[PDB]
């Protein structure tokens, strides 16, 4: 199951942030995610956050804005599966009223 690890190694040459969005499953959430046109297919790379809904949850979080990047939710990587499954993963997740994202990112003087 969850066997501990230790002895070296490196840092993550990247750095990530867990988003969890609390909500309904009538209501769902509140994130549009950006990715391949055609939902029947794989994603090559991650989603990125279409849009947002205001006052929502994923909104609420604040540090998730449009840009952003979606590699995994739940633990279940974006890019191991198709746009839909993405958007399905949320699904599940709300019926869970509780969901978790990764974005992607280099924690560090990111000017813009």
């Amino acid at each position: 199951g969850s066997s501990g690890s230790s002895g070296g190694g490196q840092i993550v040459h990247t750095e990530t942030t867990e988003v969890v969005l609390c909500g309904d499953p009538l209501s769902g959430f509140g994130l549009q995610l950006q990715g391949g046109i055609f939902a029947t297919e794989t994603l090559s790379s991650p989603p990125l956050v279409c849009f947002i809904e205001p006052d929502s949850p994923a909104e609420r979080c604040g540090l998730l804005q449009v840009g952003d990047r979606v590699l995994s939710i739940n633990g279940i990587a974006t890019e191991d599966g198709t746009m839909e499954e993405a958007n399905q993963l949320l699904r599940d997740a709300a019926l869970a009223h509780k969901v978790v994202l990764e974005v992607e990112f280099d924690s560090g003087p990111s000017s813009g």
